[PDB]
């Protein structure tokens, strides 16, 4: 056992006295010659026993265990890039003439950065090593660091040093998006920036966040979507136009809710709904088998199954069914607001305020749809006008729209549909660009923290940002 | 000839008539076989027609014309592309509405679907055409508001950000073939470091909290480092809360990267490969011209041939000033030295007149526009300006930095990294989760930015920032 306090406090003093004794204990240059993993594949065939001796490498990475055989057998771990060697440091081969060995060994611990120069070899037990001729500090570890809560995402850091599974995650997420970005550009899609400040905030329900310029003296918000910006490019006459970014929405922080996340919308002309659902079902189902050879996958536990097709579950026509009820249109009608109020009051669940018919809709949709499957993904399509104001009209069914959402788990991942591009339907700078002509187009959203969660297996959305917000 | 607003109105009482006589104007699905491109390739090589195949192809219409009634003449364009469209009376199917009547109705700006074959005189003949979505006003500061308008009717204008997309993807290939690892990181912090710049603020209600939109990606890319990502990089906003002018936009896009066991050597290389090979992998040369002044005046050449001068700050200030700065920057005979010159050649004196303020200002007026031939490099900062690069190896006072510079303008920002967490707290509000990761170990490491709207800018031959941002912040 040691304080933590004094630990630091004596590194700190140690990292002074070398100062002062002329040894900079933070080099400005130390020039590798390979890395860990270029080492352990160029060598890993080696024979037990072995040592190259004439070949001579510059080698750096962290140094996570100290042992010792002796005072003048030292064995490290060394990590660099999620692969590990062993450091033997022996006296014999220590190049006596830049230190006394025990000097220079005893100073290193558990977290150090170095650079060491050395051969590489087999021990005779064939563990694949580094055998130094001399070994330098770079940059110390103040603290003691663990061997094994909240600390993981205050020190996200620390999370990636100790925890083999936390690098797995953070690179599964890049290899998704990047996964996506080539799946659009192989379809001929163009990627762009839109703002991120807006005078208005739309393309979605949702309170935003508010900041100020001081230089035009103004008020604006942040942005809860891409849909308004990227649907005036479509009028632009950019065809197939994605962007994949950050949106912030400022509501309650839950395991599957962070103020910021990261979205991808696209648009596509002359699209439409249908389309829609067979780039949804090809993108999850060649995802998964991208990232695991099967559509298949366990997750904390249960199966879930990514094979299209996917089943489509028709909003209106599902809470219907399930609750012997009729929904006469308008949706907004007294009527059927006081029956869908009947309904939350019948299964005693949260009333919403206000209860409007949109809200309630929504609230129904939530307790008797949206967990309906856990074994595959599914759509629930064809949601009323009143909850989907930017949505195109349904071409058969007055009230509804040509809409569509992607559920994994009970969690919303997909939103898209048909584009609404009457400017006259829409009245009820955007909307300017409407009259311009936007043609016939279908537009779709992802939710890439939330798609992430599913295939790293964690269930907080926090597991899947490396620096989620939190309180202080 | 035409009031734009009864043009619009009147075109409003047609899409109203339309659905009243049971054609539905903004129909849901029209079934294309082919692109324009696509049509383009495969007919550019057909004066014959082609009534063996029938095609539907859709685009917008851009010039409308005849010679006769029964001949009418179309411009339709898509992805950039334009055909003909011939549509002879002729050809029309009858058994789907008079030929002059349809015709009659479209207009420039309409969107619309054609069933045809393809032909030269390189056209599509229809045999029926169908309105998909109507232009309600007549097509012609507007380019900034209304960048719809600019994309559809200036072709540099689409060549413009289709190069930016392009400088993005290089740059994203460029990196991640050296083995860099993209990541994100958060927008919205308890504080806002790794530059100095006026912050934007916000506010999140249910943790009743305070924060600030991130002016740089510098502090949490260093921690990666820290927690074994050798190679890291983030591309994309941050938010300075500053004025705006020709090159600058409060929000903008930029990209940072940290290079484990690399230095300002390392850094200064990287930046000439990636800027040559990024200027020929776009025009096969590496010598571009520029209407600094304007595309009234004469432009000049640029020329990103590598290697790229570096002229050290404190020499050639000094040199060109007869005078001698000495250490430290911030005594008061150094201050009033630099004021006296600042006074002496009639510049604008900043507010405050801080050591690290007054070097940069004569670092603009004396050095920021020394070449206009090629990019350089300003290196060798004073650690007074440089509050995160690390001290120089053999240069008291001064750190391994680098700026590079085109036109006048800053285009990057490089160095070596403190790492030493006591040298830093005396260097330095910024984070404590930032100063706790140092304390942890920072390996020796190289860190670049990159400003993305100024690069582009060079490129693509503007002088505003507002040229190269499809919806730049303006006023209402
Ligand atoms: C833009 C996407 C398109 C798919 C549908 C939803 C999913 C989106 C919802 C959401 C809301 C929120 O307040 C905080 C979040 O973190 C998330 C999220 O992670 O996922 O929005
Ligand atoms: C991160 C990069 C590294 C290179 C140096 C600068 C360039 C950057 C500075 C700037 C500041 C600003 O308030 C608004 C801007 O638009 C820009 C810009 O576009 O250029 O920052
Ligand atoms: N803006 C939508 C995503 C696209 C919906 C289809 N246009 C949302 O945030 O849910
Ligand atoms: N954060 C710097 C970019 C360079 C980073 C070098 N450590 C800036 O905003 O200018
Ligand atoms: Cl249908
Ligand atoms: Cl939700
Ligand atoms: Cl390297
Ligand atoms: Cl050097
Ligand atoms: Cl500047």
């Amino acid at each position: 056992e040691v304080d933590p306090r004094l630990y630091f406090e004596n590194r700190s003093k140690f990292i002074q006295d070398q100062k002062d004794k002329g040894i900079n204990p933070y080099p400005h240059k130390f020039e590798r010659t390979i890395s860990i993993p270029e080492f352990i594949e160029k060598y890993k065939d080696l024979g037990n026993g072995e040592h190259l001796e004439d070949t001579i490498l510059n080698i750096t990475g962290r140094i996570m265990r100290v042992s010792a055989s002796g005072q003048k057998l030292r064995f490290f771990d060394l990590v660099g890039d999620g692969e590990k060697i062993q450091v033997l440091a022996n006296y014999s081969f220590h190049n006596h003439e830049k230190g006394n060995f025990a000097e220079c060994y005893d100073k290193i611990r558990r977290g150090d950065i170095v650079g060491i120069v050395g051969f590489p070899g087999k021990s005779k037990k064939g563990e694949l090593s580094i055998f130094p001729k001399e070994t330098i500090l770079l940059s110390a570890c103040l603290h003691m660091l663990p061997m094994k809560t909240e600390i993981r995402y205050r020190q996200r850091y620390l999370d990636l040093l100790i925890n083999e599974s936390s690098r797995h995650t953070f690179v599964t997420r890049t290899k998704i998006i990047n996964f996506l970005r080539n799946f659009l550009n192989e379809r001929g899609f163009f990627e762009v920036e839109t703002p991120m400040m807006n005078l208005i905030a739309g393309g979605a329900n949702a309170r935003p966040f508010i900041t100020h310029h001081n230089d035009l003296d103004l008020d604006l918000y942040l942005r809860i979507a891409t849909e308004l910006p990227l649907k005036m490019l479509i009028v632009g006459g950019i065809d197939k136009v994605y962007e994949i970014g950050k949106v912030f929405r400022n509501e309650g922080i839950d395991n599957t809710h962070n103020p910021e996340f990261t979205s991808c919308e696209f648009y596509w002309a002359y699209a439409d709904y249908n389309d829609l659902i067979k780039w949804s079902e090809d993108f999850f189902s060649q995802l998964v088998y991208h990232l695991f050879g099967t559509y298949k996958i366990s997750y904390n536990p249960i199966e879930i199954d990514f094979t299209p097709p996917y089943p489509k579950v028709s909003i209106v026509e599902e809470i219907e069914k399930v609750t012997n009820t009729i929904l006469e249109q308008p949706f907004d009608s007294n009527e059927t607001i006081e029956k869908m109020i009947n309904i939350i009051k019948e299964h005693k669940i949260e009333l919403p305020n206000p209860p409007t018919a949109a809200k309630l809709l929504d609230q129904l949709a939530s307790h008797f749809i949206e967990n309906k499957y856990n074994d595959k993904p599914f759509f629930i399509v064809e949601h009323p006008q009143i909850m989907s104001p930017l949505a195109k009209y349904h071409r058969t069914k007055p009230g509804l729209t040509e809409r569509l959402e992607m559920f994994i788990c009970g969690k919303e991942v997909l939103n898209a549909y048909t584009e609404l591009n009457d400017p006259f339907k829409q009245k009820e700078a955007f909307c300017t660009s409407l009259e311009y002509g936007l043609p016939p187009t279908g537009g779709l959203g992802l939710g890439i923290d939330r798609i992430t969660m599913f295939l790293t297996n964690k269930n907080s959305i926090k597991d899947v940002i490396l620096f989620p917000t939190m309180r202080p």
